[PDB]
C-alpha cells in the first residue's frame, strides 16, 4: 500500500490530476492541462521552466511549492510485467488504488496524437476525470513514478501512461 | 501511521474540516459549519439529519456519499495517557499529523460556552483552519476515532477535542 505522504502529492489540476515529484517539480499529461490562463498555482507561466511532449507534461517552478516532499524517483516507464498502482484520487475524496500489470513501452496513435506512453492490463475502471494519476511502484526500499494516466480503450480493460 | 483510506475520509468543509464515520455519517465541529448555504456536498439541508451537541456536529445524509467506506467506530474519547494523532491536511496538500498526549474528559467553559471535550498536551500548533480534524489512534488492529479538534489554549500547549 502507498504510504500517505506519497497519495499527498497528487493534486487537483485543470480537468484531472497532477504529480508532485519533488517540492518544485510536477507532472501531469498534456490534456488536463489548463488553457487560457496566466498561472499554475499561482505562479506566472513565464516564470516555470515546462517540457511537454508525447502527452507528457513537466513542470518545474522557480520557488518550492510543496517544500514538505522529498523529491523522488521518475523513470520513464518500467519493465514489463511490473504491476504498478495507479493512485487514482475521485472527487468523493475516495482513493482507488487500480492495480495495472503492465506491458511495453511505445509510441501509440490514440485519437491522431503521438503518445509516448506504457500500456497495461488492469487487474471497476478509470474514467475521464482521472487522467494525470500516476503509476507507482515500490522498488527495494523506494517507491518510484514511471507514468501519469492518459487513456484507456472503450472496454476499459487496458490503459495507456504517458512515460519521459 | 494512519492508512491511506483513514485520511481520505478527512474532508475540507467550511472553514475547516470534517470527517466520513461511515458511508453516510460526517462529523464536524460546530463552528466550522458554514451558514447561508442550501447544501452540503451537493445535498439540500433538509435531506440531511444535522445534530448538534455542543461543539460536536454530526451528518446523516439520505444518501451513500463514500459508499467505499467501512463504518468504523467513534468512541466518546479514549483512555487517559492515549497518544492520539491528530489528522491534519494543512491548505498546500501536506499532511501534518500531531501526536497528542490526551487528558481529562470534562465539561470545560471555552469562550463562554460549556463543551464536552477531551484536553490534550501536545508532543508546529494548530491553526484556526485545523478544526474540525479528527483525533484517531489504534487499538489492535482497528483505528477508533474519538473526537473533532475544536480548541487549544493562547499558548497552543493544550489542545481540546469535542467528543460525542
Ligand atoms: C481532455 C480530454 O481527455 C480526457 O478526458 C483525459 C481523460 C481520459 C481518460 C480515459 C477516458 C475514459 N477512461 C479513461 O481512462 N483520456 C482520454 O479520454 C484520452 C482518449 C481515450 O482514452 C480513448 N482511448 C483510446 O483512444 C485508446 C486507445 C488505446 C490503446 O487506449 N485507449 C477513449 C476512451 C476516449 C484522451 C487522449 C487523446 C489523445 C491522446 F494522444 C491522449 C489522450
Ligand atoms: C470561529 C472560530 O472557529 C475556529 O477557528 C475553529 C478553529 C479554532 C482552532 C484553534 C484556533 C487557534 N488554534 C486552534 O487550534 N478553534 C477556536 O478558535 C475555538 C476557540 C479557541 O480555540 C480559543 N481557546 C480557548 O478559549 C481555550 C480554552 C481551553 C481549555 O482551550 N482553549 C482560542 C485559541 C481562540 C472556538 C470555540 C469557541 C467556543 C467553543 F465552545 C468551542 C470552540
Amino acid at each position: 500500500s502507498a504510504p500517505p505522504t506519497l497519495w499527498s502529492r497528487v493534486t487537483k489540476f485543470g480537468s484531472g490530476w497532477g504529480f508532485w515529484v519533488s517540492p518544485t517539480v510536477f507532472i501531469t499529461t498534456t490534456h488536463v492541462v489548463p488553457t487560457g490562463v496566466k498561472e499554475f498555482f499561482g505562479e506566472p507561466l513565464s516564470s516555470i521552466a515546462i517540457h511537454q511532449a508525447g502527452e507528457f507534461t513537466q513542470f518545474r517552478f522557480s520557488k518550492k511549492m510543496r517544500p514538505d516532499l522529498t523529491g523522488m524517483v521518475l523513470e520513464e516507464g518500467c519493465p514489463e510485467g511490473t504491476v504498478c498502482s495507479v493512485l487514482i484520487k475521485r472527487d468523493s475524496g475516495e482513493l482507488l488504488p487500480l492495480a495495472v500489470r503492465m506491458g511495453a513501452i511505445a509510441s501509440m496513435r490514440i485519437q491522431g496524437r503521438l503518445v509516448h506512453g506504457q500500456s497495461g492490463m488492469l487487474l471497476l475502471g478509470t474514467i475521464p476525470g482521472d487522467c494525470g494519476a500516476p503509476y507507482v511502484h515500490k522498488r527495494g526500499n523506494d517507491w518510484v513514478v514511471c507514468g501519469v494516466h492518459a487513456a484507456a480503450t472503450k472496454s476499459g480493460n487496458t490503459v495507456v501512461c504517458a512515460v519521459q
